[PDB]
């Protein structure tokens, strides 16, 4: 599936978790 | 509760599914 805001759910400052990858998250709210 | 798109995930073609019925979904952003 598309990685919405709905799929996922956003808690940290992206230097913590070890793996993390740099993508795109999408957002059903900007576009209307 | 009223089906709203909160309540339910979209994921098919409407084809495929055996007993499926046709009705009207709701979404809480168009209005807004
Ligand atoms: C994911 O994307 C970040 C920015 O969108 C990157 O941050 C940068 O990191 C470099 C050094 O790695 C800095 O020079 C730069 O100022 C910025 O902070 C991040 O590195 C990147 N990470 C990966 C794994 O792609
Ligand atoms: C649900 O509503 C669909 C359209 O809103 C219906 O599709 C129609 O199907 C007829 C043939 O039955 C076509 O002639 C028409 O062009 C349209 O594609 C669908 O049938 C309907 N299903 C039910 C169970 O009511």
């Amino acid at each position: 599936q598309i990685i919405t805001t709905d799929n996922t759910f956003v808690s940290g400052n992206c230097d913590v978790v070890i793996g993390i990858v740099n993508n795109t998250v999408y957002d059903p709210l900007q576009l209307e």
